[PDB]
């Protein structure tokens, strides 16, 4: 029931995600030089740097948080693909099913410790 305890959780899962080779298109902000139809197709940027820097600044209040722009991470380059057999959209998918497999226990117990704060 700690209600802190998914700051180093997520922030342990991060580094996972940047040993992975499938991190490699997502670590940093797409790079609008290389690509053009980046902001015409995409609103809302976002990358894995992005994520633990606004964690690290303490600007994340739960782990929904957090998910919510990972997610962004993957529904982006779903959006920016101009196929569903390309390398870094192919790259995206495993990405995503390795983060919801360890986000599912940091969610529970975060969500299972407000409720035991607040019972
Ligand atoms: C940091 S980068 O060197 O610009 N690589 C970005 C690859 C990418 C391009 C489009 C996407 F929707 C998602 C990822």
């Amino acid at each position: 029931y700690d209600i802190q305890a998914w700051k180093k959780q997520c922030e342990e899962l991060l580094n996972l995600i940047f040993q992975c080779e499938d991190s490699e298109p997502f670590r940093q902000p797409v790079d609008l030089l290389e690509y053009p139809d980046y902001r015409d197709i995409i609103d809302t940027p976002m990358d894995f740097a992005t994520v633990r820097e606004t964690l690290e600044a303490g600007n994340y209040e739960s782990p929904m948080e957090l998910c919510k722009d990972v997610r962004l991470i993957f529904s982006n380059s779903k959006a920016y693909t101009p196929s569903k057999r390309s390398r870094i959209y192919s790259m995206s998918l495993r990405l995503s099913a390795f983060f919801e497999e360890h986000i599912s226990s940091v969610l529970s117990d975060y969500k299972s410790a407000l409720r035991f704060h607040k019972r």
